[PDB]
């Protein structure tokens, strides 16, 4: 039951994310890694909630493990802060190829496009994890680097971390995902926003083609109220982004790690 316009704007999307979406991290590359070897006790406790130990499996296959230091409160708890400026860099470059691959994007003025992109790439960011988030082993399989969480259900108390699992519990289409990161990505009430007419009626058809498109493809009894529990997902997404740009403002206020590109969309 969906339109040939409903059809036509999932297959643009389906495209820019196919495009630019390297599910391998095959081109990522070249990144630090933890050397071999007060309002600080916020930034304790904001980081604290999201430790995890990395893996790296090369291609001949050995295998490199890192488990991080404890918290004692030093210096310690910034280790993985440099790696995860250059992931972070890393994901930002294929969300602004995918905004500037979809037609929709590519019309609005620069000056909108980068206020989009400002208050969006955090949130398109974490949707593109999601999909890579393993919640039977908290780990996210980024190619040959996986991420696991370092009890019970206190992680599920970092919003951050309910998030991945309440989402990953949704099972999502690719489609799903993709429309998620449009009516994300057209948000009109982003500070810089001047087309706000045209970005709120834009957003509007994502929605209604997500509304249409699960439908049309979910009948069973699960699905119900999909398409709200989904857009109620996106509303704790742009509160979840608020308190990181806050998190992130504060380490970089004791100690500088955010690469050019991050400073460029933190407004830094
Ligand atoms: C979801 C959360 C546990 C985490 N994911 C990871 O560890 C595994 C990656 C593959 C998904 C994450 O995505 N973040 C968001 C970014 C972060 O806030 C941050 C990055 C760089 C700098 Cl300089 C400062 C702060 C963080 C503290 C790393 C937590």
């Amino acid at each position: 039951g969906l339109t040939e316009e409903q059809r036509m704007m999932i297959r643009e999307l389906m495209d820019a994310q196919m495009k630019t979406f390297d599910t391998t991290f095959s081109h990522f590359k070249n990144f630090r890694l933890p050397g071999v070897l007060a309002k600080w006790s916020q930034v304790r406790k904001d980081l604290c909630s999201l430790k995890v130990s990395l893996q790296l499996r090369g291609e001949d296959g050995s295998v490199w493990n890192y488990k991080p230091p404890a918290d004692s409160g030093g210096k310690e708890i910034f280790s993985l802060l440099p790696h995860m400026a250059d992931m972070s860099t890393y994901m930002f470059k294929g969300i602004i190829s995918f905004a500037k691959v979809i037609s929709y994007f590519r019309d609005l003025p620069i000056e909108d496009q980068i206020s989009l992109l400002k208050g969006a790439a955090f949130e398109l960011c974490q949707l593109r994890f999601n999909t890579v988030f393993n919640a039977e082993t908290g780990t996210w399989e980024c190619g040959r680097l996986s991420y696991c969480l370092e009890g019970f259900q206190q992680l599920l108390l970092e919003p951050m971390l309910k998030f991945h699992y309440m989402l990953k519990k949704l099972q999502l289409h690719e489609e799903e995902y993709v429309l998620m990161q449009a009516i994300s990505l057209f948000s009109p009430d982003r500070p810089g926003v001047l087309q706000h007419r045209v970005v709120d009626q834009l957003q509007e058809q994502f929605a209604i083609t997500l509304k249409s498109y699960i439908e049309c493809n979910r009948p069973q009894p699960a699905h119900r109220f999909l398409f709200l529990k989904i857009m109620a997902m996106l509303t704790e997404l742009r509160s979840i982004n608020a308190q990181h740009t806050q998190r992130l403002l504060r380490i970089q206020d004791i100690h500088p790690f955010a690469t050019p590109l991050m400073q460029e969309l933190f407004g830094i």
